[PDB]
């Protein structure tokens, strides 16, 4: 009509799940979580009506060796989405090949580990090799990494590169259950860390962020949505919703 949006996300608690239910569910009505609600307040405010997909791929985005981007990204660079409403981290990286909104909600990468041991801090983990580290595979942690140019990170890039096979995990759902099963810490964002910690007394945060960022909505660069979107997601901020949103998802979770 007015043309329906078409949005890339990302499966990924709290922020994207599917909705479980006795009946059946179609379309839209299939998600729920922190980003389906952002997405529905979005609309109320712009005015637009919308198409949910998933990544095909299931990947945040990175750029390969060869210049190529996957993931969210690419969706967008590619104009098969309009919109990437998910946690997806803005990044300078990112900011040359798609446009974000401003944040609505701001993360560090920390780590993610059981509670009880002497590690304290990255360095606690780069200077050792028995407990294992990593990240998501091809999302911004895993780059954060592989562009430092301090030591530490570096050395902590070299371990887990040599070891992407173990140490890069496919999603964070895999990488919480390489710390629960196995000896493995997770380079993860906090507010992440937070939603597992909360619901794991055994886990921890381990040290303070080690980057200071946020999550915003991505769109195609040159987009005139996205300075809209901006502007409601400044209103929620003013409103108290994304911090209403952030506690139902967070800590009295679900509907
Ligand atoms: N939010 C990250 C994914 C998770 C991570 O990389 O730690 C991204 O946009 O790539």
């Amino acid at each position: 009509a007015n043309r329906t949006l078409i949005v890339t996300t990302i499966l990924e608690e709290p922020y994207v799940m599917y909705r479980k239910s006795d009946k059946p569910l179609y379309g839209n009505d299939r998600f729920e979580g922190y980003c389906l609600d952002l997405l529905k307040e979005l609309s109320n405010i712009l005015g637009f009506i919308y198409d949910v997909k998933l990544v095909p791929d299931g990947k945040y985005g990175a750029q390969n060796d060869k210049g190529e981007w996957n993931g969210m990204v690419k969706e967008l660079i590619d104009h098969r989405a309009d919109l990437a409403v998910a946690p997806l981290t803005i990044t300078y990286v990112r900011e040359k090949v798609i446009d974000f909104s401003k944040p609505f909600m701001t993360l560090g990468i920390s780590i993610l580990y059981r509670k009880g041991t002497p590690i304290d801090s990255a360095d606690d983990l780069a200077k050792q090799t028995k407990i294992e580290y990593g990240a998501v595979r091809d999302g911004s942690t895993m780059t954060f990494f592989k562009k430092s140019k301090i030591s530490t990170y570096e050395k902590m890039w070299a371990f887990m590169s040599s070891r992407q096979q173990t140490a890069l995990v496919r999603n964070s759902d895999e990488g919480i259950q390489r710390v629960l099963t196995t000896d493995y810490a997770l380079l993860m964002e906090s507010t992440s860390i937070e939603y597992v910690t909360q619901r794991n007394c055994n886990l921890t945060q381990i040290g303070g962020l080690i980057d200071s960022k946020g999550y915003g909505v991505g769109t195609p660069i040159g987009s005139p949505y996205r300075d809209k979107i901006t502007i409601a997601i400044l209103q929620l901020q003013e409103e108290g919703k994304l911090h209403m949103m952030k506690e139902k998802w967070w800590r009295g979770n679900g509907c």
